């Protein structure tokens, strides 16, 4: 009886396995725009993926991750909120079921169609496993998607989900740019969380870019063909894998912009 997506198992059960679930710095939030305050002294984020090295596509029965090679700074985030260096491990995303749900972060309350999450580790602490451990052992980067124009970044992803349909497929996914995933203006809010699935460890400074990217219906709908499910088990759509707005409780949002 694991943690999941469904009635059963869904983002209001996980506190009962992970009671952090109900901590201090839970993510996802809500992004209150006129609430968040202009920041003059936080910097721009310098985004370093030109040498970034893609490996391998994964199903792990709640998402599916582009995971890359950590082993050097070969593709970093620095910058904005943080301090030291942050090396990018996988990416994934958060979709709905239909195009009016899918995001965690929210904006005014607004959801997105989906959410990518660009995962990075500080590398003060040696390796992913201790970063967790610590209250600024991650950076992750979401950028919101909307259903309009196709993104063509995304396309090569979109087309190895048919190899890796069910939870455990794994598929080679080398020299995978991540840079096409970008939005053209790098504004931002930020605050301090969590990871948004279990253990939701509060480990996490949130980035989170203002401008979405586009991505077409077929794309988004090709997301939601994935199953949650193993080979061989009935079939359940991975779709509404997200968690819910948290409370912000003792935070404030910051935005690098005026
Ligand atoms: C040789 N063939 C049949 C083949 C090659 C690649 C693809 S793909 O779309 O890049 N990947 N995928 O499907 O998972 C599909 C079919
Ligand atoms: C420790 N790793 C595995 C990890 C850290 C953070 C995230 S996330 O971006 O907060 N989304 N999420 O939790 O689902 C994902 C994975
Ligand atoms: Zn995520």
């Amino acid at each position: 009886h694991h943690w999941g997506y469904g009635k059963h198992n869904g983002p209001e059960h996980w506190h009962k396995d992970f009671p952090i679930a109900k901590g201090e710095r839970q993510s996802p939030v809500d992004i209150d725009t006129h609430t968040a305050k202009y920041d003059p002294s936080l910097k721009p984020l310098s985004v370093s993926y030109d040498q970034a090295t893609s490996l391998r596509i994964l199903n792990n029965g709640h998402a599916f991750n582009v995971e890359f090679d950590d082993s050097q700074d070969k593709a970093v985030l620095k910058g904005g909120p943080l301090d030291g260096t942050y090396r990018l491990i996988q990416f994934h995303f958060h979709w709905g079921s239909l195009d009016g749900q899918g995001s965690e972060h929210t904006v005014d309350k607004k959801k997105y169609a989906a959410e990518l999450h660009l995962v990075h580790w500080n590398t003060k602490y040696g390796d992913f496993g201790k970063a967790v451990q610590q209250p600024d052992g991650l950076a992750v980067l979401g950028i919101f998607l909307k259903v309009g124009s196709a993104k063509p970044g995304l396309q090569k992803v979109v087309d190895v989900l048919d190899s890796i349909k069910t939870k455990g497929k794994s598929a080679d996914f080398t020299n995978f740019d991540p840079r096409g995933l970008l939005p053209e203006s790098l504004d931002y809010w930020t605050y301090p969380g969590s990871l948004t699935t279990p253990p939701l460890l509060e480990c996490v400074t949130w980035i989170v870019l203002k401008e979405p990217i586009s991505v077409s219906s077929e794309q988004v709908l090709k997301f939601r063909k994935l199953n949650f499910n193993g080979e061989g088990e009935p079939e359940e759509l991975m779709v509404d894998n997200w968690r819910p707005a948290q409370p912000l409780k003792n935070r404030q949002i910051k935005a690098s912009f005026k």
